[PDB]
Formats: C-alpha cells, sequence, structure tokens
C-alpha cells in the first residue's frame, strides 16, 4: 500500500524532479497510474537495484485530485525565518531512489514520458551517497535516522483513515560553501553540528551550543521525539554548485515544521549554526498518497 | 616510462572530466600536477575497491611551454572540422577521473581543484555514467569494436619510445542528443544511421549500409591497417535537460583521431555522419597526456 520509495534504506543514488502542472489537473491521474506501473516493471527487471519511487502532490493540485478530503495538514510551503528559508512550492514531486544511478535515469525518463507536456520541470537533482556515507561537509549523515521497516513505517506512514499508507514530504536544496566551512577549525565545526567529525559521536546536549544543528532539530514534546524519515543525499559538481538535497517523509507535517521553525529562528529567535557555511535555496511540501489511492484516481 | 593510471582501465562505470583554462603563470601547473598525481596514488591506497585511475593532460600552448617544445610533435589546438559543424573549444587543461565509484571520483575531483587552486578557470565539469546494458542514451550498445584488454589498448593508445614514451594524445568532445528527433526515426533508419542493429548489436555489412553511417565514417583502414583509438566515452546529463555522450578517446597518434573527424564532418569526401540528424558536438579539444615520470619531473 505505501509507495515504494518512502521506506527503503541506504540508497546509493536518487533523482528528484520538481514540476508545475501546465495542463489540466486530470492529466496527472492517468500519468501517475502509468508511472507506478513503470516502477513495478523496473523493479522486476532490476531486482538488485532495490528501486523505489514516490509521486507526491502540492497543496492546490492535491486538493483538486482528492476533492478536499484528507491531507488536513497540507499547505503551500511557507517561508521560515521571514525569508531565511525561501519557498519554491511546485505542483508535483517525483523521487526515484535505488542502488544504481543508471536505473534511476531510465525510471526518470519513464516518469517524463508518462506526464509528457502536462508538466513544466522546474528542478532535476541527481543525488549520490558520498564516501563513508558523509555529507559533503565531511560529517556522517543518517546516524539518528529511523532504522528498519517497522520504525520507519511508524514515523513516516499514515496509520488509518482516508490517507492510510500516505506520507507528507518536504524537499529543500542546500548550497554548501565548503571554503567557508574549511575556514572553521574542526572543534568549531563539531560544535556547529553537535557531533564529532571523524568518530561521529554525539556531543552531550548540555555541552554544545543551543544553535548546534542537533540542538535545533532533535526536538521532544514531553519526552516524545518529533521524528522524521530522511532520504537526503549530496549532489552537484566539484567546481560548481554542490551541497545536500534535503528530503524527509513524516506521517505528520507537524514534526517537519517544528524543526524548520527551530532551525530558522521562528521558535526562540536562535538560528541553526550551519547557516555559517550552507544555505537553503528551494523549499516545498507535498503529499504522497498510498498506491491504492493512486489507483483510485481515474 | 609509466602510463598515467586513467588511460587503460576498461568497464569503469563512472567518470568525471574537468576542462579548464590557465589564469596566470604556467609555472603554477608544475607543482599542482605533481600534487594531483600523488593524490591519485593516495586515493587508490584508501579505496583499492574503486579501481581508480586518472589523467592530467595539457593543451598545445601550455604543453609547448612546460615541455620547452620537445616532443608531442602532432599536438595542436583542436581546429574546427566541417568548416564549423564540429566547433572548437580548446582549453589548457584536461583532468579525466574514472573508477567503479562515482563518490570516489567526486573526492578526487575536489583534490584536483584544491591542487590547481585559483591558477585555473574551470570551463566544463561533466559526470559520466555507464547506462543500462552499456548502451549509449540513443539505445545502441557502445564499445563493441573498442580495443580490448591491456595489451591491445596499450598498443593503440600509448606512445612506445622517444621522449613521449608512456604518453598519449587525448580528444574530448561533448555531444548533445535530441532523443525526440531520434525517436521520430524508425528503428531500421536508426540502424542504417549507426551501421549496427539496435537490439542485437550485429554489424550491418559495409556494402549494405550507407557511406554516411557512423561505422562507415569511423571504421577507417589504410591499406588494411585499422586507424584504431581507445574510447573512454560515457553518457551524461539529466533526463529533463541536456544529455548525450561525453566523447573521450586516447591514441598514440593524434592522426587516427583526426582522420575519423575529417571523415565524420565532411572534410574528406563531402559526406557527413548520419548521427548529425539527432545529435551534435558542442565542445572540442586536443590534449597531450604525459607519462607519470614526465609529470613527476615537472619542476
Ligand atoms: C545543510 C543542511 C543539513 C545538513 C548538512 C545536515 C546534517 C546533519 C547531520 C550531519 C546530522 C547528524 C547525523 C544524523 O543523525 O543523521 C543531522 C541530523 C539531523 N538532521 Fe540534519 N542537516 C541538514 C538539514 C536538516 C534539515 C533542513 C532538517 C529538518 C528540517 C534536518 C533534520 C535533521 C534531524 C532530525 C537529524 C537527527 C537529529 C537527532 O535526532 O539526533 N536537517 N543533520
Ligand atoms: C554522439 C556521438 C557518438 C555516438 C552516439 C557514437 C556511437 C557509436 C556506436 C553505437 C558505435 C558502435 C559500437 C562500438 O563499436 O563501439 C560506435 C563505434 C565507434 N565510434 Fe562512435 N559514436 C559517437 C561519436 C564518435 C566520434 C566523435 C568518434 C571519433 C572521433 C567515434 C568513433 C567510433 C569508432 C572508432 C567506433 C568503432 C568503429 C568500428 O571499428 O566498428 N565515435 N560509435
Ligand atoms: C539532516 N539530514
Ligand atoms: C563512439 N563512441
Ligand atoms: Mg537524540
Ligand atoms: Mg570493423
Amino acid at each position: 500500500q505505501v509507495q515504494s520509495g518512502i521506506l527503503p534504506e541506504h540508497c546509493r543514488a536518487a533523482i528528484w524532479i520538481e514540476a508545475n502542472l501546465k495542463g489540466d489537473v486530470n492529466a496527472l491521474r492517468e500519468a501517475s497510474k502509468i508511472f507506478v506501473d513503470n516502477v513495478a516493471t523496473f523493479q522486476a527487471k532490476f531486482p538488485d537495484a532495490k528501486l523505489g519511487a514516490v509521486v507526491a502532490f502540492g497543496n492546490n493540485v492535491w486538493r483538486q485530485l482528492s476533492g478536499g478530503e484528507g491531507a488536513d495538514e497540507l499547505k503551500d510551503f511557507p517561508v521560515y525565518g521571514k525569508g531565511l528559508a525561501p519557498s519554491t512550492q511546485y505542483d508535483l514531486l517525483i523521487h526515484i531512489l535505488s542502488a544504481r544511478h543508471e536505473v534511476n535515469f531510465s525510471v526518470a525518463q519513464a516518469a517524463l514520458a508518462a506526464f509528457g507536456d502536462a508538466i513544466d520541470v522546474k528542478e532535476e537533482i541527481h543525488g549520490f551517497r558520498w564516501v563513508e556515507e558523509r555529507d559533503l561537509s565531511g560529517f556522517v549523515d543518517g546516524t539518528e535516522n529511523p532504522a528498519g521497516e517497522e520504525t520507519r513505517r511508524e514515523v513516516a506512514v499514515i496509520k488509518d483513515g482516508v490517507d492510510a499508507g500516505g506520507s507528507y514530504v518536504f524537499v529543500q536544496r542546500w548550497e554548501h560553501n565548503l571554503k567557508q566551512l574549511n575556514r572553521m577549525s574542526v572543534p568549531d565545526q563539531e560544535m556547529m553540528i553537535g557531533r564529532t567529525k571523524d568518530a561521529n559521536e554525539e556531543i552531550d546536549g548540555d555541552e554544545r551550543p543551543v544553535t548546534s544543528h542537533l540542538s535545533r532539530v532533535d526536538l521532544k514534546e514531553d519526552g516524545k521525539g518529533l521524528k522524521i524519515v530522511r532520504q537526503s543525499l549530496p549532489y552537484g559538481t566539484a567546481s560548481g554548485t554542490h551541497g545536500l538535497y534535503f528530503c524527509a517523509y513524516c506521517a505528520r507535517l507537524y514534526n517537519i515544521e517544528q524543526q524548520l521553525l527551530s532551525m530558522f529562528g521562528d521558535t526562540d529567535g536562535k538560528r541553526d549554526a550551519m547557516l555559517r557555511f550552507t544555505k537553503p535555496v528551494t523549499g516545498g511540501y507535498y503529499f504522497a498518497p498510498s498506491l491504492e489511492r493512486i489507483q483510485a484516481l481515474g
């Protein structure tokens, strides 16, 4: 019932396509059914890839496709920090992940053939897992990410009601300035993140700044963690733009939004220390329906 | 007398090509090149699993300066072919990194940029990937008649004696495929354009295919001796944006490459390559890849 791209772990490569609807919204119903069938065909042809994919929709388009039923938290991605986090809300998100970039490329081509000229592609990002599963900053990223199908489903997948099997998606492309990062001593970079760089040990919450990344995003509400399932990957060229393509799934949009309000100064007026070397340049929220919901579109 | 590690490896799934111009004094390339080939050895020791190789190669103007004009007799700036059908974008430096792991290539590319620093102006950076069934994005298999095995690849690509022993000439040319235009062609018309069958990859006989077919343009012989080259090309791009083939070839003589270009672009017999119907070259450059010892001896 869940779309195949939400739960797989340790993907080596991904493709994210963000697009606007040019045509009639009804064009998305047949295209989405064709695409999920193409995904099943590619999984049968390349079982070693561990391929998964997700089709997700922006607020305006999803309200039309669903007739206003469910997806109660869905809204256009707002700016956070009064503009520190910009907003680039589009209508459609396609997320393709697997162990093989070449298979993702064929799947991306099938997605574009299915949607055709009904969409205007705004962004296409090719993610790759880097050496030692580190972010391009040199810090390991995924250590506290929910692990195993059971916990990932608990965090990411809606349990009951009309949206059972669905998930909320957040995508945000960051552009790293590695020259500005390298000007920082390793201990200063470690206090900025909240984990040691080489050994990847958590720095105690009482011993690191409240602006450290972990202090901004490891949030609890009366001891219950506001967890999310991250599928982010590094991207870019060595000589041009590079950074992290942030991607997260959650059964509630609330958990993601509380982390953004914290990181961008809206909650307590303090900003994530990572803003010293990297910045977000896109931002969008989407609703990922269940596979049964996609089949019930036409 | 040792060949640079990136020329001969076969079947590497990923590559990075960086093309750049020199901003200041040519001297800056001397230490940077030594640092970079040392970084390559360090990365091979750290990621023995990667099967990493790399090449540093130089354009005519900068190689004449670094070599004092000795050797590399065929080197010259890449000219236009077909009076402009093949454009020319000759730069000063080419860095080619290939391995079984794109992530390792990325670290090596960053080390190359750290070594050369602000002495260079990067003009192009292309990330190549091997596609499904080793096919070009056009859907045709690549590589079938490419020299195979170290022995033949060395014979074709590596200079055997003299001051340039262990070196090679490099040609790079980025093509932009129009897959929509290709898909308007029937499969039999695409097969006559290439000179091989599409699904089974069987050669169409030379007397049964047009003289404009790709194989008829580039499978050239001089009294029965093939003008062979070692190709290291890979597909590149985005599905929604620009994509195609990043053509890359190594040869012990620049002559073999040039005869194929004169043929493909209409200079030899007035006929051009049928692939121009759906794809076009947008860059072009020739470089000289010295042997590892000649790079170590830069100073
Ligand atoms: C430049 C952008 C970012 C970088 C480089 C980055 C990097 C990291 C690193 C290195 C970790 C620690 C390793 C781990 O446990 O996964 C981490 C953890 C985390 N990040 Fe980020 N991050 C970024 C943006 C974001 C954003 C935008 C969010 C949420 C909206 C976020 C949410 C999280 C969460 C929830 C954790 C786990 C915290 C915990 O429970 O320990 N990150 N990030
Ligand atoms: C869009 C650009 C190109 C495409 C799609 C392309 C495609 C192909 C294909 C499908 C083959 C047949 C399989 C094989 O034997 O490898 C081939 C062969 C070959 N291509 Fe290309 N090619 C391109 C450009 C070039 C260029 C620029 C050159 C040389 C300057 C070249 C030289 C060769 C050679 C020597 C062969 C082997 C011919 C033989 O001996 O049978 N190609 N190419
Ligand atoms: C954080 N990723
Ligand atoms: C030709 N490759
Ligand atoms: Mg924690
Ligand atoms: Mg032949």
